[PDB]
DNA sequence: TGCCGAGGCCGCTCAATTGGTCGTAGACAGCTCTAGCACCGCTTAAACGCACGTACGCGCTGTCCCCCGCGTTTTAACCGCCAAGGGGATTACTCCCTAGTCTCCAGGCACGTGTCAGATATATACATCCTGTGCATGTACTCGGGATATTG
C-alpha cells in the first residue's frame, strides 16, 4: 500500500531473523521515512 | 446481602536444536608400477646358551621380653553453617586492527654426492692397580644431672 500509494517515500521491515533485524538496526542507525512492525517484536 | 476481585484453565509467536537435502572438491583408495633392494635360501664356521652335584650362605625357625599400641572421655575450638554487601566478573554493543590468503620472488641452506684417513678396533705381552683381607682407635653414641627457655 505504501509501494502504490506514495513511491515518495521509503520503507523498513521489522520482522523475521534475529540476524535480519540486527542488520536492518545498522540502516536505522533521516532516509529510513517509516518502519512497518509487529506487537510481538 | 451485594459486588467484584481475585482466581484458575487454554490458542499465538518466537527461538534454540535436529534432522534433512544440495552440490562440489580436493584427498583416498587403488593401479601400475619396474624399480630395486631388501628377504630369503644356502652354506659356512663360527659364540653362547644351557641342563646339570656340591660347597655352603643365609632364609627361615623356637624361644623369651617388653613399649607402643589400645581404650576413655573432656574439652576444645575447628569446622561447618547462613545471610548481607560490594564489586568485579559478565554481557552486549561499535569501532577498529590485523590474521589470514595469494602471489611473486630469491637465494640459503638443507639437501645431496665423491673420496678415501685418521680414526678406533683387535692381538699379544705385561706390569700394575686394584680388590679382599686383615687390623688399632677414635668418635659418635647413650646416659645422667643441671641450666635455660616457654608455656599457661
Amino acid at each position: 500500500e505504501f509501494t502504490r500509494f506514495v513511491p515518495k517515500f521509503k520503507v523498513l521491515p521489522y520482522w523475521g531473523n534475529p540476524h535480519d533485524r540486527k542488520v536492518i538496526r545498522r540502516f536505522w542507525s533521516a532516509p529510513f521515512h517509516v518502519v512497518i512492525t509487529s506487537y510481538q517484536l
